[PDB]
């Protein structure tokens, strides 16, 4: 079975429609697994607030995705979180870190969101998400993700500042022209694996590009690489920061590439 758990309520947004993009979403995996989301949160406008004013005013947000995510991770069931903001993982990759000490986290990023309150040039709390669940710097969520076990697929382009923060820490950085499913089996060796996806990572959608290498992670790379973590070492999966109004066509046609993408792992546990 899938517990799915929906985030509604905004941790630090600055883009306008994630939370609409979250809710559409979920919505599809209903439809298309028969599933009833938890839905956690209430809306609130984008804004470019600093980390240390956005971070308090998503505490009661970010406590009640832990909450939810706590119950799904301790039962049986694949835990699927589909998040607003990558910066809902601060609540949950502690949680997936204290019940599971010996997974190994694909962050599946553009990003290496592994910004410290010291390193950050924007204080944009979502570019401060695995260095906080690594300990980096404290959340206020807790840590306890060593970065041993922590891997960024598909991350480029990363400020000389984080990067060397991100070597210094230990975490291993696959880049999209390297993420192959079997680079990624190795990466996980025989950990259980939980699977974090920040959408920023994909080609800018021109799959009209066949003549063109592409810069980003193409989604049959995505694809490829659900279909090889085998569904019994599979804890959970999250989905985040698909900024696409509710409604829009580009909503429905940025779902369905989603669920291209994430059938390999959603079908074996719907199965099982
Ligand atoms: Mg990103
Ligand atoms: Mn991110």
């Amino acid at each position: 079975m899938i517990d799915l758990i929906v985030s509604q309520g905004r941790v630090a947004d600055r883009a306008a429609w994630m939370i609409e993009g979250a809710a559409r979403t979920a919505r599809a995996l209903e439809e298309r697994y028969g599933l009833k989301g938890h839905y956690v949160g209430e809306p609130a406008p984008h804004a470019d607030d600093d980390w240390s004013v956005a971070l308090p005013q998503a505490r009661e947000t970010l406590v009640a995705v832990r909450e939810a995510a706590t119950e799904s991770i301790k039962g049986d069931n694949l835990t699927v979180l589909v998040n607003n903001t990558c910066s809902v993982s601060l609540a949950t990759l502690p949680v997936v870190a204290r019940e599971h000490p010996d997974a190994v986290v694909l962050y599946i990023d553009g990003h290496g969101d592994f910004n410290t309150p010291e390193t950050t040039d924007t204080g944009y709390l979502g570019g401060m998400v695995l260095s906080g669940a690594c300990g980096l710097w404290d959340s206020g969520h807790g840590a306890g993700l060593r970065p041993e076990q922590a891997v960024l697929v598909g991350s480029r382009d990363i400020d000389e500042g984080e990067r060397e923060l991100i070597r210094k820490a230990g975490v291993r950085v696959i880049p999209p022209g390297e993420a192959t499913a079997q680079a990624v089996l190795d990466a996980v060796k025989d950990a259980p694996v939980w699977i974090h996806i920040d959408w920023d990572v994909l080609e800018p959608g021109s799959i009209p590009a066949d003549y063109t290498v592409p810069d980003g992670m193409l989604p049959a790379q995505i694809r490829a690489v659900f279909e090889a973590i085998p569904a019994e070492r599979l804890i959970g999966v999250e989905l985040a920061e698909l900024n696409a109004p509710a409604d829009s066509e580009r909503a429905e046609q940025a779902v369905a590439v989603i669920l291209d993408m994430v059938a390999p792992a959603f079908d074996a546990a719907a199965a099982r």
